[PDB]
RNA sequence: UCUAAACCAUCCUGCGGCCUCUACUCUGCAGUUGUGGAAGGUCCAGUUUUGAGGGGCUAUUACAAC
RNA sequence: AUGCAGAGUAGAGGCCGCAGGAUGUUUAGAACA
């Protein structure tokens, strides 16, 4: 509820509020100043959502009853009616089709909403319903539920920064709401006369000097002599020599009645408008095609609809062209056209716009151009029809421009001829537009005369030039010098604008442009000199542009253009925040001025003291088998070494094999121990397969893992009575398998190097988070250790293949990382390609580390990254090994690490001891784990092995790479896996040279 | 066996400048035709702290018709 | 309502530039089996 009392309470609790322009241009610390803390503890920015100034100035008129005869222009609802509840489209889909009309009328905010809403639930005099606001149903299809009325409280209607208002002659008139007829049309009425948002200022200090009715007289007075000149108009008696008798001054006269009495009276140039008109849209046609080859539908979806209907001819008052739901039907179904080259997609596509008989036969007004678009094929998508549309454009308007130049006349659909736009005005045709068409204009200024002769009397005025002096100086005069106030605080404090950053020309140590805040008097003094120091500011911010790498400093348009655009643009911005802000200095002064007098006048209140200066706002236990291996691989190796006495017993990363037979740790055997940490040097690649090209430990291990295998077929082979003591038995899908109780997992000292280690090098702080940025691209990437330097790198920074004469002048060796090589493991399996001919997929059920241990690192790159491995062949799989620390992380090993790399085998009497830097043992000799003999032991079991009991029975040359290659179905794991990484986007596998595996047995 | 210096080019943590996606909130705009530039919005340069003028360009407010 | 544009806030990335740590080689010295 309303009223004389709460509108004065509105508008003080208005002016203590920052308006929202002002608030943008303060410092943090000054802004904080408006955060204030109510009385129940909550924080509220005081500051204004928009400017109220004239809905609390239009209900301070109402509520005051302080106009007897002009009533402001209102809204109260929308009337609804459904014209057609199954309406074919364009489309030829069927639609519900509903109208609307806004209910616009004229009185005080309080009487029309009295009238608005009955008890009945009916609209003023109408008998048609109001639909309850909770009810939104707005696509509701059934008929008996329309007419209705949107609920809607009654508001004024203030847009385009205007006031319109309706002059009654009698006084105390009642609400004028309009009458609906058919149940369909609102029969609405023209305002009287319309007034800018920016006069409302001078009348409400006019009302304040002198009384809202002097007020009201002076609005109709001028009113009624604009409908006096406009009558003479239509009689034809207006004239130079009497035009001064109808009271209005020239600058308040249209131009065209100035121009009739002047005797130049004239039309626009069609001609010169079309010519003008069809280069700006060829030029623009062809910035358009340039963007989109240098280069969202809905945006192509927008310029082609509105340009589709720009060029389509109006015939018959316009009532051919595309109507809005179509037009909304056409904008949607482009935005989303795909066909998938399906033809009955395009015939539909295309039959949209015959449909709308812009294309086809038969077609009398069809789009002049739009038919070639669809000549010789149809567009498939979206994109293909902004394109060929673009092209079509401008063809169609190069064609014109053309024959503009032949001197011949063209026509274009949205350019016409008969608009009264292109002929000369008549005084009597014009009158009569202007008397019965259109609300009276009402002028600025209109209050200034009244206001100017009242403030010359008063004689705290008098040392004032009112020649020079508008009615917002002249406000903030009166608060001064009759009422010894002044504005707001807030309106003194400094200021932020680019524009005088820009101006004031000052840097940081980095380079930056400093964020000043001015006082007026800066800014007043900085626009006087804003000529230098513009010249200064484009100096400097053009070497900015020029410094930075990218080159476009031969061109001389570029840096210019991009200037022009900066400076202008904040120009403008200062500009206008400036102009506003000091209209809301007296706006706040009338509405302070006008607040107080309601409120002295209201109970025993002594208000006169108060001034707006003062104004302010599970098969084993995890743990128990993870030390177990630790344990049991560490003490192999103390017991190998004599008590880690022995020469080779230094170490920096140690690993281990131990199989498991079952739930027993007393069944629990070690397999393999090694250790190691560096790859080979380039220059001592053997093409004969003599070296050990990684000595990573863990690497190594898996090594003595394949000769144990190679040991175990071969016992299997020997004799029956072995067959029981070898781990493997026959397969019933041929070749081999392992016994269902047999199991090996993995030991490292370490994480493995690469996407399990780079990332988290230190002991995790326990309970700590996976790392931080687990969604960095770095993350999964495949690795290789880099001759000659340190760090797991990614492939893609080194994408070529590897050559063997390149690496030998000098060329990086690149050696997968262990990460990359285990996960690897964890598809493609253990054994390797040869061991894959005679025995099935083998896998490690466990990988244990002794330290460095992030589950989070270690599954993603042991497993998690290639999730998305698809097509395995059979008995292939991705695994999953139980992963896990121990319980006791070893220590640091001391010292340098040593160049050389120990081996272990199960059964083996001693240690074989390896020059990781060679390949190859102290005195040259090949390894028991080099390639050449591994293929010696696989050429020998080969031989004892029955060729029916052979997995791949496809025979090649002895050739090391032509034998792995018979291990068809675990090459083609290895093409999933590599297929894995590149599709994760982890890059490609870096493999040897091919000259590496070309070797024979001699 | 221990220590010092240098290189390789990635990674982590923090701080700047620039560009994108995801989520949430708010505002603006969204058929054609006719009339109308006194008004509202925009731009130009010896323009204003004074919603005041000048010169170029513009149908947004409203009305009826479909 | 739905779609398109603009602004604000938080998160996650990409690029450019700084500071401090982490991670296989090269050049020396001391000392030892
Ligand atoms: O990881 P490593 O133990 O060092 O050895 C492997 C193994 O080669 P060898 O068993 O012949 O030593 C791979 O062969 P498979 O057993 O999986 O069949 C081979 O991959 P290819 O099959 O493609 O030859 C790969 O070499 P690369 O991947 O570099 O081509 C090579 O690793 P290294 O090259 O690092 O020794
Ligand atoms: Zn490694």
């Amino acid at each position: 509820e309303k009223s004389n009392k709460s509108v004065a309470m509105d508008m003080l609790n208005e002016v203590k509020r920052c308006p929202d322009e002002l608030f943008t241009t303060l410092s943090a610390e000054k802004q904080s100043r408006f955060r204030i803390i109510s009385d129940d503890h909550n924080e509220v920015l005081m500051k204004r959502s928009s400017d109220r100034f004239v809905p609390l100035l239009l209900q301070y008129i109402d509520y005051g009853k302080l106009f007897d005869h002009i009533r402001f222009h209102v809204n109260m609802g929308k009337l609804r009616y459904l014209l057609k509840a199954d309406k074919t489209c364009i489309d030829g889909q069927t639609r519900v089709r509903v109208i609307e009309q806004p209910l616009n009328g004229f009185g005080r905010l309080e009487e029309a909403e009295t009238m608005r809403k009955q008890e009945n639930g009916t609209f003023g005099n109408s008998g048609i319903r109001i639909r309850d606001f909770e009810n939104m149903k707005r696509d509701d299809a059934n008929p008996a539920n329309y007419p209705y009325i949107v609920d809607t409280y009654t508001h004024y209607i203030l847009e385009n920064n205007k006031v319109e208002m309706f002059i009654n002659d009698k006084e105390d008139s009642a609400p004028l709401l309009p009458v609906i007829e058919d149940d369909r049309y609102v029969v609405k009425t023209i305002p009287s006369c319309r007034m800018s948002t920016l006069e409302i200022p001078a009348m409400a200090f006019h009302m304040f000097l002198f009384g809202s009715k002097k007020t009201e007289k002076l609005i109709v007075d001028v009113h009624n002599r604009y409908k006096r000149l406009f009558q003479a108009m239509q009689k034809e008696e207006v004239t130079a020599e009497n035009i001064a008798s109808f009271g209005i001054a020239e600058s308040d006269l249209p131009q065209k009645i100035l121009d009739l009495i002047s005797g130049n009276a004239h039309g626009k140039d069609v001609d010169a408008f079309i010519r003008l008109t069809v280069d700006d849209m060829l030029t623009d046609t062809e910035r358009r095609i340039k963007r989109f080859k240098d280069d969202s539908t809905g945006k192509l979806a927008d310029f082609l609809a509105k340009d589709i209907v720009l060029f389509q001819p109006s015939v018959n008052d316009g009532e051919n062209k595309i109507t809005g739901l179509n037009y909304r039907i056409m904008q949607s179904a482009i935005a989303v056209y795909d066909s998938g080259d399906d033809y009955e997609a395009k015939q539909q596509f295309k039959l949209m716009f015959e449909k709308a008989r812009l294309i086809g036969k038969g077609t009398t007004e069809p789009h002049p151009f739009l038919y070639k678009v669809f000549a010789r094929s149809i567009p498939a998508n979206a994109v293909e029809f902004y394109e060929r549309y673009l092209i079509e454009r401008k063809f169609y308007l190069t064609g014109l421009s053309n024959e503009i130049k032949k001197g011949n006349r063209v026509d274009v659909p949205f350019i016409r001829r008969d608009q009264n736009k292109w002929k000369t005005p008549a005084m009597k045709t014009l009158g009569r537009i202007y008397s019965e068409d259109l609300p009276v204009e009402l002028p600025r200024q209109m209050f200034d005369n009244e206001i100017k002769s009242h403030l010359k009397s008063l004689p705290q005025m008098e040392g004032i030039d009112f020649n020079n002096a508008n009615v917002t100086y002249l406000i903030a005069e009166y608060m001064k010098r009759v009422l010894d106030d002044d504005f707001q605080t807030f309106y003194q404090w400094n200021r932020n604008y680019r524009y005088m950053d820009m101006l004031k020309g000052e840097y940081d140590r980095k380079g930056s442009l400093q964020h000043c805040f001015t006082s007026v008097e800066e800014r007043e003094g900085l626009w006087k000199e804003r000529a230098s120091r513009t010249e200064r500011y484009r100096k400097q911010a053009s070497n900015k542009i020029r410094s930075n790498r990218q080159m476009r400093n031969a061109s001389s348009e570029e840096i210019e253009t991009i200037l022009d655009k900066r400076l202008s643009n904040s120009r403008n911005e200062y500009q206008k925040s400036e102009k506003v802000i000091r209209r809301y200095r007296v706006q706040d002064a009338l509405l302070f001025l006008l607040a107080k007098k309601t409120l002295t006048e209201l109970a025993d209140f002594d208000g006169e003291r108060f001034k707006l200066k003062e104004i302010m706002p599970q098969l084993h236990l995890p743990q128990v088998l993870a030390d177990a291996v630790s344990r049991l691989v560490l003490g192999k190796f103390g017991d190998l070494t004599d008590n880690f006495s022995s020469p080779h017993a230094r170490r920096k990363v140690l690993a281990g094999v131990v199989m498991t037979t079952g739930t027993d740790v007393k069944d629990a055997k070690v397999i393999s121990v090694s250790t190691g940490t560096k790859c080979i040097n380039g220059e001592y690649m053997s093409d004969r397969g003599l070296a050990l090209n990684d000595c990573h430990a863990e690497i190594i291990s898996r090594r003595s893992l394949l000769r144990f295998l190679y040991t175990q077929l071969e016992l299997y082979l020997n004799n029956k009575d072995d067959q029981k003591r070898s781990i493997f038995q026959k397969s019933e899908r041929g070749g081999f398998r392992l016994k269902e109780n047999v199991q090996f997992h993995l030991y490292i000292s370490t994480s493995p190097c690469g996407d399990a280690r780079i990332f988290s090098p230190h002991e995790p702080i326990l309970e700590e988070p996976a790392d931080r940025h687990p969604n960095r691209k770095a993350r999964g990437q495949l690795r290789t250790k880099i001759e000659s330097g340190q760090g797991t790198i990614p492939v893609r920074s080194n994408a070529s293949i590897q050559t063997w004469d390149g690496v030998l002048q000098g060329e990086r060796l690149l050696t997968m990382s262990c990460s990359d090589k285990i996960a690897r493991w964890n598809v493609v399996g253990i054994q390797g390609s040869l061991l894959s001919i005679f025995v099935e997929p083998i896998y490690f059920s466990s990988i244990i580390l002794g330290s460095l241990y992030h589950g989070d690192h270690l599954s993603r790159a042991m497993y998690q990254r290639i999730s998305n491995i698809e097509d395995l062949p059979p008995l292939y799989t991705l695994n999953k090994p139980l992963l896990s620390g121990i319980s006791n992380a070893e220590a640091r090993q001391p010292g340098k690490a040593p160049n050389f790399s120990v081996n272990w085998t199960v059964g083996d009497s001693a240690i074989e001891v390896i020059n990781a830097t060679t390949g190859k043992d102290e005195l040259g000799r090949a390894s028991r784990l080099c390639k050449h003999a591994l293929y010696c032991r696989w050429m020998r079991v080969h031989g004892k092995v029955p060729s029916h009991l052979l997995r791949s029975k496809i025979t090649k040359p002895n050739v090391y790479h032509e034998s792995k290659l018979a291990a068809k179905e675990y090459q083609a794991a290895k093409a999933r896996l590599f297929t894995a990484f590149i599709k994760a986007g982890l890059g490609a596998w870096v493999e040897k040279p091919t000259e590496q595996d070309q070797f024979s047995l001699t």
